[PDB]
């Protein structure tokens, strides 16, 4: 049936047990007004019923000889990618936090539709959650958490709305070895005419730390007005900031400033942490990133799909092979995603909060992704647990840096 | 230290579609006036014990190319403890489907492959502890003699330590077939058991008593692991027959004792007929009882690993039956009501049977492929229907 595009291939294809290639989103939620105390129970059971899966989540993997195919998956399992589960008393936000740590480092079956729904019970003062789970070869990140999304509704008073089962790399080729691969990668490289060390690049366990938190919009614009910036630039500083405290506090930051990779076009920008006060590194973010996306002002998209594939070949055989350190070209992601303006509801049930659950790679131990909903920005940081410990500090290295600009101009 | 050749193995048979970790569900009550609060108080207490004995600091890594264990040096005890909670209403059929989805999951080769978790929420004052460790570094009845020497017969002994705390295929499946070829010098039916499977898992458990099944003994002159096998028989032949895919010749069960190939008789129609000819199988069977059954097998290793050879499948499913503990065992005062083995699937090896017994009771623990074995639960009741039917022959 369906093929397999080549950038599907490519997820299934550099999956490891170290580096699940699966993305996710963790949805909070409040009960309903005047819901019973045992309302989740209640949900879950409904769900259970709710049998019919359209595409893409009844699609489900297959070869026809050596090419991987999509199929229409005759016996799916409802209770096997639906599960009800509880926090561990006192199941307040550092449990929801481990719930998703866990889960989010296993393995997805790749014999089944490649997605989990998982609703979370046990959440102290009347809120659940949802924990969803999808394969990047089946559905990316965005329009996964597009369809998270276009799963709510805007009106409170509506109710019986479905669950989201059931909804209304230019010069790369085939399956290879790594040997194989890396070569032509060599090849492309060398015939295209020829950031620091650091503790987040390098081999990485698959087990797996999420740190998720919002922050209110004004607070950051009133941080923008002060120093005249825009709001991208505010919240890539407290990233810049969160992750200099990080890495002074494991007395392993570099001398040479931290590089970002940053969706905007793609820009390989300066995070300057090697800057002591925050207004400057702010303010060197802003025109770094500024003067770098004029860089693409004169470029058709022809050519940004070239430029952008051809600086980023030798990063892409580094990040494959660990054989070309100088080659890194970026310490981390920082991915920023906008989300829906206004407040939502499933069901009744108040959406308080979306984050973003995304992918750590050996040499890139640490993912921040970033969304915005109504009132606030989210942060999901998603880390390897071994090569990142504590890594739910950067909550709070984040929210530091946020403070400072604002003491350093009194708002 | 090197690993011996068979933790190699345990390695190297391992995929995303048959883990090859053990498992271990231990079924506790609260001690005697414990708090309400007794699971997340003795959760706090064991993030505490943080100094880990062998094997469960040893970790996995290679010098050059073989592979060693070396002790673990920075062990993460909040990654391999973990305290963890039942939805509601908290019975024992959600602790069934707990242990089934993390008994799916791949262990990290990276860190000592071990954990333990304990579980709260149960409904009536009880907590569980799931143990999970890779075959490679605790084999099954290690694991499970480990398990309960943990315990104490003493109730009132306090203080006890938690378990990890106490004093290429071608070439392969081508060299098999030479040996076995230089040793066929010697002068099983399709099934749906035995197809390729998938990683996840479903797990049932249950106990039931010694004096019932005795009672049975008696009234049959067979023997205690007689009845326990025709409670298999019966129960696989339910199962089966319910999926319209019960084969025509009687399914063989493997069977550790050495090991003997025995008939399940899944073909006869009667308990008593089935409960007997078991008995009577058995018996010649290890009437004719290292050499001669290392190479009965290898053929049966051939299939396994290749699917090239389906009449050398050989059996149908595995029934381990490992002894366990005679008298009431304890914890910190919390009395062990259960403990259910969960072993380890394959390819053409859906479903794994393994029993074991404590105190006045045998468990069964079924681990299968949760795509291959639909409603694996039915088993059980399909089980105590087995013993009902023996019974109501006998007028018990
Ligand atoms: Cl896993
Ligand atoms: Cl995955
Ligand atoms: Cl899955
Ligand atoms: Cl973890
Ligand atoms: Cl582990
Ligand atoms: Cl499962």
């Amino acid at each position: 049936m369906t093929p397999l595009n080549p950038t599907d291939q490519l997820f299934l294809w550099l999956e490891k047990r170290q580096q699940p290639m699966h993305v996710g989103g963790l949805q909070l939620f409040s009960f309903p007004e005047g819901a019973p105390d045992d309302y989740v129970a209640q949900l879950a059971d409904q769900l259970r019923q709710k049998t019919e899966v359209t595409a893409p989540f009844n699609q489900r993997l297959s070869y026809r000889l050596g090419q991987p195919v999509w199929v229409e998956d005759e016996h799916l399992d409802l209770e096997h990618h639906f599960r009800f589960e509880a926090l561990p008393t006192p199941g307040r936000i550092r449990e929801l936090l481990s719930f998703v740590s866990a889960e989010h480092s296993h393995l997805m079956d790749r014999e089944r539709p490649m997605w989990e729904v998982h609703l979370i019970e046990g959440l102290k003062d009347r809120q659940f959650a949802l924990y969803t789970k999808v394969h990047h070869s089946l559905v990316d990140g965005v329009s996964a958490m597009r369809m998270a999304t276009r799963m709510l509704s805007e009106n409170p008073d509506e109710h019986g709305m479905p669950p989201i089962w059931d909804l209304p790399g230019l010069s790369g080729r085939q399956l290879g070895t790594i040997p194989t691969v890396a070569k032509e990668l060599l090849k492309t490289i060398n015939q295209a005419r020829k950031a620091p060390r650091c503790m987040l690049n390098q081999k990485i366990t698959g087990s797996r730390r999420f740190a998720a938190q919002s922050w209110c919009l004004k607070r950051i614009r009133a941080v923008c007005e002060a120093y005249g910036t825009t709001v991208n630039d505010v919240v890539t500083a407290m990233c810049a900031a969160a992750l200099r405290t990080y890495l002074m506090n494991q007395d392993a930051l570099p001398e040479k400033p931290l590089v970002a990779f940053v969706p905007v076009g793609v820009i390989l920008a300066s995070l300057h942490t090697d800057v002591q006060e925050a207004g400057e590194r702010l303010l060197k973010i802003h025109h770094g990133m500024e003067e770098a996306k004029q860089r693409y002002r004169h470029m058709s998209p022809e050519e940004i799909v070239n430029y952008t594939a051809l600086t980023l070949a030798p990063a892409a055989f580094h990040l494959l092979t660990g054989l070309a350190p100088k080659w890194q070209t970026f310490n981390v992601v920082i991915s920023n995603v906008p989300g829906p303006s206004r407040p939502l509801y499933w069901n009744g049930a108040k959406l308080e909060g979306m984050y973003p659950v995304s992918i750590d790679m050996d040499r890139l131990a640490l993912n921040m992704t970033l969304t915005s909903y109504n009132d606030q920005v989210e942060f999901g940081l998603i880390g390897c647990r071994r090569t990142l410990p504590s890594l739910q500090r950067m909550l709070d290295y984040l929210e530091q840096g946020l403070a400072e600009l604002e003491l350093n101009a009194g708002l």
